[PDB]
């Protein structure tokens, strides 16, 4: 719900997995992960603390989705 | 030297070669995810420094991928 939050990334990670049925679930997650981090880290407008927190959110979303 | 671009380029290549179940691109993504996770768990390095390490990793990734 909240922009760039854990549930936000959990939702996106789940949908990305569902949209790529010709790739391994874990690999689809890592692809989405690399692309998101790359975009966030290239952001020269958002505060470092905010950008880092967003990556932390994505990371937690990844760990949660992986368990399920 | 640590967590620098050349550093990640070297380690990316080592994982790609040592890995026995993932091809080039898949190995890079798995290495990347695993490293960023660690770097993000860092609770004693300044946030600016942490991001800078992740930026170098991304730059190394982009270089090894197009190269």
């Amino acid at each position: 719900s909240e922009l760039f939050s854990v549930p936000y990334f959990i939702e996106n990670l789940k949908q990305h997995i569902e949209m790529n049925q010709s790739e391994d679930k874990i690999h689809a997650m890592n692809s989405y992960y690399r692309s998101v981090v790359s975009t966030l880290v290239q952001d020269q407008l958002t505060k470092n603390a905010v950008v880092l927190k967003r990556i932390q959110h994505l990371d937690e979303a990844y760990n949660k989705v992986k368990r399920g």
